């Protein structure tokens, strides 16, 4: 199912959907697509919207 | 599955066991638990120990 994350980092803006299993899945997923291009920081999430972000 | 909560809160610390159905509701009954008992901070999830965390 569609799950989207937001990458507020410091350069970089982003805004990614996928549609990944659950929220394990897109979880993972986006633990490893901000991982891989460099932002890290603290991972918020609202279920009402299936939407994760992670701020910088 | 087995699914944890670490409660890292000023005055109380805290573990909790549950065996929620899946990395969703598990997280719901932990974002209600931590509100419902009164810490409010930062969340990071292990995926190793099926294990949340919050540091207020
Ligand atoms: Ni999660």
């Amino acid at each position: 199912m569609q799950f989207k994350l937001i990458l507020n980092g410091k350069t970089l803006k982003g805004v990614i959907t996928i549609e990944a299993v659950d929220h394990a899945e897109a979880e993972k997923f986006f633990k490893q697509y901000a991982n891989d291009n460099g932002v890290d920081g603290e991972w918020t999430y609202d279920e009402a919207t299936h939407t994760f972000t992670v701020t910088e």
